[PDB]
C-alpha cells in the first residue's frame, strides 16, 4: 500500500474550514501533521493534486480564489514532485513503512494578493495524489475545503472616520430656521455589486424634551434622495465604484440633516429639541444591514423683550409736568408690549434698585417714584403675571402679548400737602423674568422732574 494519514494515526479529515476574520479579511490556514504509510521504504513519493483547486461561490460561479496546498515545506501543483525516500525519513519514526511527520498546509487568498475577499459562501476540493515508484499504487484524499465571508457594509466620513453619534443644528433668532448639518459620506462593502437599499426605521422628529407634543420634522437627504421609511434604492453603477478600485469604496456622497418648524413662516418655541435620525444601509440581496443612529439636537434660546406697543424702545428719559394749581405730578404713561418665544411661561416683573428723584447739588431730600405695569404696582418684590392674563392669542402677531400700561407717577414722600422747590434727577430700574426660564431683561428709565417757585 501507499497511505497518508495524520502523525497521531488518524485518517486526514474529510472536510475543513478556513476560518476568516474581518477585522484582517484573510483565511487561518489549515495545518496537520501527516506521516506516509508505505509497502517499501526504499521507493520514491510521488506527490500532485489531481486538479488546481479553487474555492468557489455556492451562489456565484465567477468569484474564485485559489486554494494553495503545501506537503513536506513544498508547494503542491498538477506537477508531481518527487520525494527522495532519504529525506522523508523513514527510520526515524520508529515504525516500518511509516515517514517522519510532513506539514500538510491548506491556504486561501484572493488571486490579487494583498486584496480583500468578495462577500459570499465558498467551497472547494483539494485532491491530494501520491504514488511510489515506477508505479498505479495510488493514493487520492479528497479534503473538501469550505470558507465564509460574511457580507460587511459600513457608512463612513470620506476621512475614514465613523460618523458622529450626534449632531447640533445651528438656531438663527433672525431668519427663524435651523441650519442643515453636511457631511460627506462612503460605502464601504465587500459585496460591490449589489444595490444598497437605504431607509429611515422611524420618521426622525425633533421633539422639546420636556413637551412630546412640540415637534419639527427633521430631514434627511443621502446621496441627492430624500429618504424615508419607505426604502430607496442606489444602484452599484450609479455610487461611483471606481473600476481601478476593489476595496468597494463608493464615490463620495453627501448625508444631509434639516429641520424646520412644522409651518411655514412660523417661529419655534423656546426649548431645547431631540430626536434620533435612525438610518439603515441593506445589501440587496445579502439581508445584511448597517444601522447608523444620529441624536440630532436644536436650542431655542428664551426671548423676551419689552417694548413701546408701536415696537419702539421704552424711553431712556423720562419728565414729569408740574401743575401748581393742583399741587400735583402728571403721570408717564406708555402702552408696552412683552416680546416672547416663550409665551406659556408666567412673566416675573420687580425693580432692581428701589428709584428717588434726588435733588442734584445736595443729595438729601428724596422723591420716590412709584412704578406699575399691567394695572399692578410694582415692588423691589415681584408681582406676577400668568401667560394667559397677558393675552398673547388675544392680539395679533404670536408671541406679543396685548398693550399693557406702564404707569410712572411720582407723588414725593408725605401727602396731601404742596412738594417742596427744586430740580431733581434718577433712575428707574425694571427687571422682566420668563418664568422657570433662566432669562432676564433690564430696562433703565431716567426720571426728571421741576418744582420752580418762580411760576404760578
Ligand atoms: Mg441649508
Ligand atoms: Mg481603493
Ligand atoms: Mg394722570
Ligand atoms: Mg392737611
Amino acid at each position: 500500500m501507499i497511505d497518508l494519514l495524520q502523525a497521531d494515526g488518524n485518517a486526514l479529515p474529510s472536510a475543513v474550514k478556513l476560518a476568516y476574520s474581518p477585522a484582517s479579511k484573510t483565511f487561518e490556514s489549515y495545518r496537520v501533521m501527516t506521516q506516509v504509510h508505505t509497502n517499501d521504504a526504499t521507493k520514491k513519493v510521488i506527490v500532485k493534486l489531481a486538479d488546481t483547486p479553487q474555492l468557489t461561490d455556492v451562489l456565484n460561479s465567477t468569484v474564485q480564489m485559489p486554494i494553495s496546498v503545501s506537503w513536506g515545506g513544498q508547494v503542491l501543483s498538477t506537477t508531481a514532485k518527487e520525494f527522495e525516500a532519504a529525506a522523508l525519513g523513514y527510520s526515524a519514526s520508529g515504525v516500518n513503512g511509516v515517514s517522519s511527520s510532513q506539514e500538510l498546509v491548506i491556504s486561501a487568498a484572493p488571486k490579487t494578493a494583498g486584496t480583500a475577499p468578495t462577500a459570499g459562501n465558498y467551497s472547494g476540493v483539494v485532491s491530494l495524489v501520491m504514488t511510489l515508484g515506477s508505479d498505479n499504487k495510488q493514493v487520492e484524499k479528497n479534503i473538501t475545503v469550505t470558507a465564509s465571508v460574511d457580507p460587511v457594509i459600513d457608512l463612513l466620513q470620506a476621512d475614514g472616520n465613523a460618523l458622529p453619534s450626534a449632531v447640533k443644528l445651528a438656531y438663527s433668532p433672525a431668519s427663524k430656521t435651523f441650519e442643515s448639518y453636511r457631511v460627506m459620506t462612503q460605502v464601504h462593502t465587500n459585496d460591490a455589486t449589489k444595490k444598497v437599499i437605504v431607509k429611515l426605521a422611524d420618521t426622525p422628529q425633533l421633539t422639546d424634551v420636556l413637551n412630546s407634543t412640540v415637534q419639527m420634522p427633521i430631514s434627511v437627504s443621502w446621496g441627492g434622495q430624500v429618504l424615508s421609511t419607505t426604502a430607496k434604492e442606489f444602484e452599484a453603477a450609479a455610487l461611483g465604484y471606481s473600476a481601478s478600485g476593489v476595496n468597494g469604496v463608493s464615490s463620495s456622497q453627501e448625508l444631509v440633516i434639516s429641520a424646520a418648524p412644522k409651518t411655514a413662516g412660523t417661529a419655534p418655541t423656546a426649548g431645547n429639541y431631540s430626536g434620533v435620525v435612525s438610518l439603515v444601509m441593506t445589501l440587496g440581496s445579502d439581508n445584511k444591514q448597517v444601522e447608523k443612529n444620529i441624536t440630532v439636537t436644536a436650542s431655542v434660546d428664551p426671548v423676551i423683550d419689552l417694548l413701546q406697543a408701536d415696537g419702539n424702545a421704552l424711553p431712556s428719559a423720562v419728565k414729569l409736568a408740574y401743575s401748581p394749581a393742583s399741587k400735583t405730578f402728571e403721570s408717564y404713561r406708555v402702552m408696552t408690549q412683552v416680546h416672547t418665544n416663550d409665551a406659556t411661561k408666567k412673566v416675573i416683573v420687580k425693580l432692581a434698585d428701589t428709584p428717588q428723584l434726588t435733588d442734584v447739588l445736595n443729595s438729601t431730600v428724596q422723591m420716590p417714584i412709584s412704578v406699575s405695569w399691567g394695572g399692578q404696582v410694582l415692588s423691589t418684590t415681584a408681582k406676577e403675571f400668568e401667560a394667559a392674563a397677558l393675552g398673547y392669542s388675544a392680539s395679533g402677531v404670536n408671541g406679543v402679548s396685548s398693550s399693557q400700561e406702564l404707569v410712572i407717577s411720582a407723588a414725593p414722600k408725605t401727602a396731601g400737602t404742596a412738594p417742596t422747590a427744586g430740580n431733581y434727577s434718577g433712575v428707574v430700574s425694571l427687571v422682566m423674568t420668563l418664568g422657570s426660564d433662566n432669562k432676564q431683561v433690564e430696562k433703565n428709565i431716567t426720571v426728571t422732574a421741576s418744582v420752580d417757585p418762580v411760576i404760578l
